């Protein structure tokens, strides 16, 4: 078995290897990369996502989210308070302000220490989930707005024909902006490209051990657990590496820098934070190996997680028994 310790693997494809996305994903899995839950892909040196970022300030963040924390430093939840719209120019200036900027630090490790020590005492503002793309249309390799769609994967593998579309999303971060512990909708893959700015640190639990993280989360957030049988789908809970180590949960960590892709694999729980002002682009995708994960994915039926138009069809086809009760939560 390849990669039996479930380490995060790092790939350096050549420009020739960067032509066929699906094939490269299947290559990485042949080497065991999926067992970690997360892989890093460093693009060929000749590749570029776009020529410059020189006019991005005009993008609008229609609903910036202030991430307010509750709990203790190592075990907390966050709630997203909606703020008034602002441009990316305005957001970048806010990120660089004395109140919000990255503190002095020695290296990534000292910064990670400061994040876990101090996150809960601040409320950074996150521009999340903004439909759009920053890839140039002329970028033909690994362009996240030109991927094969999940609906087309389900049609090719299973013959079924469903509504829905699959488009990317932009994320604008600042110091301390946080993504809570989650897997993707329907336990899909994700791919995330860091277009610019400061790094993003990731934590991940190997898919084969996801249920260990779930059981810890039920113990740490016991009222949330009683409220919903899949409350990590709400994307609000944080657990620190120290707490994971104290409780024996297998995990890994890695820092993504500008210019790098990350792939998350089906049922790979992940969480993380941004080091400073940055912009990422991400999208879900499927392969044939996903289908079984989609059939088995948990769902939030409490109604909090409230998910997309396109996820309806996935549930309807892969989880027809749940269909009914899940759409009661989504209507
Ligand atoms: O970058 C972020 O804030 C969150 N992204 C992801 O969870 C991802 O790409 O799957
Ligand atoms: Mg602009
Ligand atoms: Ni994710
Ligand atoms: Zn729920």
């Amino acid at each position: 078995a390849q990669n039996p310790n479930c380490n995060i693997m790092i790939f350096h494809p050549t420009k020739e290897e960067f032509n066929d996305f699906d094939k490269y994903i299947a290559y990485m899995e042949s080497q065991g990369a999926h067992r970690a839950g997360l892989a890093k892909i460093i693009p060929p040196k000749e590749w570029k996502a776009r020529e410059t970022y020189d006019n991005i300030s005009e993008i609008l963040i229609a609903t910036p989210l202030q991430q307010v924390a509750s709990g203790r430093a190592g075990v907390f939840t966050q709630y997203h308070k909606k703020k008034k719209a602002m441009t990316v120019g305005e957001y970048r200036h806010l990120a660089n302000s004395k109140k919000y900027q990255t503190p002095p630090h020695q290296n990534f490790e000292d910064l990670e220490r400061k994040y876990w020590k101090n996150r809960i005492y601040n409320s950074p503002i996150y521009g999340a989930d903004i439909s759009g793309s920053l890839f140039d249309e002329n970028t033909k390799q690994w362009n996240l707005g030109h991927l094969g769609t999940i609906q087309d994967l389900l049609e090719k593998e299973c013959g079924v024909v469903i509504e829905g579309v699959n488009t990317p999303y932009l994320y604008f971060g600042m110091w301390k902006t946080t993504f809570a512990w989650h897997t993707e909708d329907m336990d899909l893959y994700s791919i995330n490209y860091l277009h610019l700015g400061e790094p993003k640190t990731w934590y991940v639990v190997p898919p084969e051990h996801g249920q260990r993280l779930e059981r810890l989360a039920r113990e740490l957030f016991p009222g949330s657990s009683r409220g919903c049988g899949a409350f990590l789908r709400h994307k609000v809970a944080l657990i620190s590496p120290t707490v994971l180590k104290e409780n024996g949960i297998p995990f890994n960590r890695i820092t993504q820098e500008a210019g790098e892709f990350m792939v998350t694999f089906p049922y790979g729980y992940h969480a993380g934070f941004n080091h400073g002002f940055n912009c990422a682009e991400a999208i879900n995708f499927a392969t044939p190996r996903w289908i079984d994960y989609g059939k088995m994915a948990s769902q939030c039926s409490c109604g909090e997680a409230r998910v997309t138009f396109s996820m309806d069809a996935f549930v309807r086809i892969l989880q027809p028994e749940r269909y009914d009760l899940w759409k009661r939560g989504q209507d």
